[PDB]
């Protein structure tokens, strides 16, 4: 059985950085991290300093 | 980061209550919620009394 | 079984309003109906003279 | 022909009063408005003090 | 208020098993799983040695 | 002309029994079924004792 | 209230025909017709002997 | 840098004329109109004497 | 087995006739094309003399 | 380098049955099938004798 | 209330910084732009020297 | 005419560089390849030993 967290990683740099960045975090607190799908992207202006890129992914792994 | 978890709040009065029926859940149980998407809505008739109108949100919140 | 029909509600007062409005005619005419899921939401505004708050909701019945 | 433009409107009541807020911003600038068509409903919590309702609505009105 | 988990089940007979496996799952580590909707079905067959059905649900359970 | 309608079947065996159930339903009533779409598929769990399938589908049959 | 019925028109002609083949048929048998939105457009090729264009609109009239 | 404006175009002929109505509004004020995606379409009936198609497009103009 | 192609036929005269533009070019070069369904339509303008219409469509085919 | 190819299975029998169908065309003429989504389900009454469940599913394989 | 335009930025770079491209040009004529929401991402391949990657987005910005 | 192919590129650097490894695919062995269309992204994590980012395009090439 795989199940799968909404999470949204950010980066100052690239939407794949972004992409990585929830992935880290994935794997800083699940085992068997083995895939992620990207559902959206965005990037926040107004209410940081620099533009920062957004990536949400929905992050599976495998249960056991 | 963010994360976001996948509530369906109902209330007898409204779309918008039972939007906040989901939300209040969230911040009774996580920190840092900073906003919800609706994501569907609907009204349960006929296995209740009373319409039960009902709100499902992607309530995200910070990490840490 | 269950069947649904597509109806529009509509209500001088509230999205909520307008879907009740809508459950309210298939309960008139229809028995067993038991959910209702909202599928759209407009206001008409230059072909009324009080915008009207519209909402789409498939309604479902037990079919016998 | 009609053209239509995307709106955000608020309110810390209801979805619905938030609808109503961003067609009373388009009926300011705009003459012929004649429909709106909710696209999106969200709430603001985590950078707001109270929470914020925002329905987004493509506000259609007819050109000449 | 209901939250869902998003799980994808597997087996390797058919695509309601693969449904069940998912389920299964959710009932093992959850208390009032309510219903599930399924959201994507597919199969696994150049990492398998037979062909694995996958459905991916959405499983309600009443929170408290 | 073609008409639809929306109807979900249920089973407690299987989804394809489930679309068979409605498309059952259907041509005991209509004349001229030619075709069934599927457009959702769920399971009840905690409403009924044994889960039941349920696949919901638009019937298409030629009017005349 | 609105209520919509989901029809399939054909012609040999266009794609437009077909919309009328649908909106005919239901303003043959239903008062109060308003308008139609295309969910859907195709060709039947391999069933015919001439191409047949279809054009499937959700056909909505005001009850009463 | 490109950006789309999201109009409808009517006309009493067909799809492909109402489309070109918007297009022709579009060239009428814009200018480097470059090309026009169709996102809807519908035909008015009971708001008009004569049926009237409407086609809706983003048409899209390169700036500078 | 049926299996389809993806292909975007182009006219300048209407979307029905692009949709033929695409499917003359399958039975050109497949055999027993049975089927198409539009996906997408559009208009080129700024990289063309003549508008020119675009409906893109998947054509099937039956194998063997 | 994965391409997928877009089949429709049918089988008499079940939904899983008619994927199967897709898949093991596929694997008649392709090598290297990886793995199959499944995109649409429908079931054919009225152009054949028994009931014909139809799974349309994208074939990835890996190229080389 | 926030309204948003729909631009396509360009790049022969990456998908960021064609983000970017959008949201600069923005940023030139807009005051108090907030965040951007990509909605599509493609390459113009035969129709430049040089790929050149688009990524459209809906940029949100203040009113008032 | 065009005809789109459904390619899945991959990279160990970036969602833009996976993009370009299906485009140069195509380019190999595809005469008038004109643009790509992104309709997936992901991320392989737990079936490879760097992360490995997935584009999956629709590449289209115009025919003759
Ligand atoms: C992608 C993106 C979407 C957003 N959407 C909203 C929104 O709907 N409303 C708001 O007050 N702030 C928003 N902030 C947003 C920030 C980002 C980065
Ligand atoms: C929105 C809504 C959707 C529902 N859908 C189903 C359903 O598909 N099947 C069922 O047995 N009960 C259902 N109950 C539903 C109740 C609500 C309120
Ligand atoms: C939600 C909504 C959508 C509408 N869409 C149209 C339309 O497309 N064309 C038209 O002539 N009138 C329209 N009227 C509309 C009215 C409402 C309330
Ligand atoms: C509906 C809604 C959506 C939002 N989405 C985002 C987002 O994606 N990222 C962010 O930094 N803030 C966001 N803020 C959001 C605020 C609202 C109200
Ligand atoms: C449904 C399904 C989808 C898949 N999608 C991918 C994919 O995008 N990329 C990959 O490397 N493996 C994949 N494997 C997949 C396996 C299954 C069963
Ligand atoms: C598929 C499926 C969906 C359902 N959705 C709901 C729902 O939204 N709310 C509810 O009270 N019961 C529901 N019951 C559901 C039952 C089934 C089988
Ligand atoms: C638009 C269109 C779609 C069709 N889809 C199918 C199908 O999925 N399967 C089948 O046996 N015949 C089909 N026939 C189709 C005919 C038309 C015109
Ligand atoms: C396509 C189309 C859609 C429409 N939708 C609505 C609607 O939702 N409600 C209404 O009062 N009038 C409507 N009028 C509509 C008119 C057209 C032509
Ligand atoms: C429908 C249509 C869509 C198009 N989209 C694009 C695009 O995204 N970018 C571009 O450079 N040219 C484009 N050209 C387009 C041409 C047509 C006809
Ligand atoms: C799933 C399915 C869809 C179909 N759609 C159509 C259609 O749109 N028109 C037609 O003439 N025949 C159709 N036949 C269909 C057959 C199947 C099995
Ligand atoms: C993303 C993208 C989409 C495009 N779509 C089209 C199209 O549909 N037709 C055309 O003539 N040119 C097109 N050009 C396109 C260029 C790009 C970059
Ligand atoms: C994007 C992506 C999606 C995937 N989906 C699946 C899947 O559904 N099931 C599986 O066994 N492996 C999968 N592998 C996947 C790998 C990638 C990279
Ligand atoms: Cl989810
Ligand atoms: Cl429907
Ligand atoms: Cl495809
Ligand atoms: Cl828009
Ligand atoms: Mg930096
Ligand atoms: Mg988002
Ligand atoms: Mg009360
Ligand atoms: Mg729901
Ligand atoms: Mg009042
Ligand atoms: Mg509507
Ligand atoms: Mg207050
Ligand atoms: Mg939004
Ligand atoms: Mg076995
Ligand atoms: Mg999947
Ligand atoms: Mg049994
Ligand atoms: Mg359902
Ligand atoms: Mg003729
Ligand atoms: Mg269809
Ligand atoms: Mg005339
Ligand atoms: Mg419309
Ligand atoms: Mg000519
Ligand atoms: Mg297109
Ligand atoms: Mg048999
Ligand atoms: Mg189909
Ligand atoms: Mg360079
Ligand atoms: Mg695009
Ligand atoms: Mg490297
Ligand atoms: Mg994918
Ligand atoms: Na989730
Ligand atoms: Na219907
Ligand atoms: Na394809
Ligand atoms: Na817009």
């Amino acid at each position: 059985v795989f199940k799968k967290v909404l999470l949204t990683g950010t980066s100052e740099e690239s939407f794949t950085a972004a992409a990585d960045d929830a992935i880290d975090r994935a794997e800083d607190t699940l085992d068997n991290v083995v895939w992620a799908e990207v559902v959206d992207q965005g990037v926040e202006i107004g209410a940081v300093e620099e533009r920062t890129y957004q990536t949400e992914v929905q992050v599976a792994f495998e249960l056991d």
